[PDB]
């Protein structure tokens, strides 16, 4: 597996839903398919419902059974707590990967809770967080903020990744701006 962990906000964007959920029992793996399921109770869903209403089932999310082509591996302290998943649509079932955004509700920031629930959705229009995995790293675009915690030993925990967003300010221009 060599993906590249998004930027929360980009994990939000494109998302098809972003839920929390409690991950209710171990995986099964699929033997024709060679997908891994997890059994989940829905708690909230911050993007999605409008579509679905309060219809809305969701008990099962699916990734591939190995490691080596980018499996999910369920690794929680309490074996109760809620989860915020940002999964795709594929073939009518909700997928992850290990490169999406996956993590205890409770141990995001109160930045990233307001992303999730009300900002994020700001940027998707417009803007892109662009990558810098490595020195000599450019910015191309006006509408572009440029990732620069990727050269940090814990980028998820950095400044932009945990507390601001890629949002418009000024016409044809995006900027890390702060969530709180």
């Amino acid at each position: 597996c060599t993906c590249v962990p998004p930027h929360p906000q980009t994990a939000f964007c494109n998302s098809d839903l972003v839920i929390r959920a409690k991950f209710v029992g171990t995986p099964e793996v699929n033997q024709t398919t060679l997908y891994q399921r997890y059994e989940i109770k829905m708690t909230k869903m911050y993007k999605g419902f409008q579509a679905l209403g309060d219809a809305a089932d969701i008990r099962f999310v699916y990734t591939p059974a190995m490691e080596s082509v980018c499996g999910y591996f369920h690794r929680s302290h309490n074996r109760s707590e809620e989860f915020l998943i940002a999964g795709k649509l594929q073939d009518g079932l909700l997928h992850i990967t290990t490169c999406s955004f996956v993590a205890p509700w409770n141990s995001l920031s109160l930045a990233q809770r307001r992303g999730f629930t009300k900002t994020y959705t700001v940027g998707c229009e417009e803007c892109t967080v662009f990558p810098c995995l490595s020195i000599p790293c450019k910015l191309q675009s006006g509408t572009h903020c440029l990732w620069t915690d990727q050269l940090l030993q814990g980028s998820e925990k950095g400044f932009q990744s945990r507390h601001l967003a890629c949002l418009p300010r000024e016409p044809g221009l995006c900027t890390w701006q702060s969530l709180r």
